[PDB]
């Protein structure tokens, strides 16, 4: 038959255990959309095992969600890239933001996979959490500062 996403990976398994079965990035998005929550806490991160525990209870932010779900989607076999962007919402403000770029299998290349659309602003797969305006800023999470 034709190749399908692998459900064997470490982080995939711990996500399946917490939110229900999925078979690909689209169904993943829908189970997330159904189980998980957005919690804002500045730029702070937690370990992935902490994010897995919090994401349906107290919630996680776009930074942690991108950290965990990019691991899940790469285990599944997708091409993944966390993108740092700024979105303009219907309130007129710009917001700094992380989303995932995912392609392969049933997803076209560069498809937006946006945790915050899924859980907070209710926009469908492929659509960032706000659509009034967009600016690419770069690829990856900004690291910590070093000085002294």
């Amino acid at each position: 038959m034709q190749p399908q996403p692998s459900l064997k990976g470490h982080w995939t398994t711990k996500v399946i255990e917490k939110i229900g079965t999925f078979h690909d990035a689209t169904s993943l998005y829908e189970r997330v959309k159904k189980t998980c929550k957005y919690k804002y806490y500045y730029n702070d991160q937690v370990p992935n095992h902490v994010a897995v525990m919090r994401m349906t209870t107290s919630g996680i932010n776009c930074t942690d969600a991108c950290q965990l779900f990019s691991k899940v989607l790469e285990e599944m076999g997708y091409e993944v890239k966390i993108e740092h962007v700024r979105v303009k919402c219907n309130d007129g403000k710009w917001y700094g933001h992380y989303l995932l770029r995912v392609g392969g299998f049933e997803l076209k290349d560069g498809t937006i996979w946006d945790y915050v659309s899924a859980t907070k602003t209710g926009r469908p797969l492929g659509v960032p959490c706000c659509t009034a305006g967009f600016q690419h800023l770069g690829w990856g999470i900004v690291g910590p500062v070093y000085d002294k």
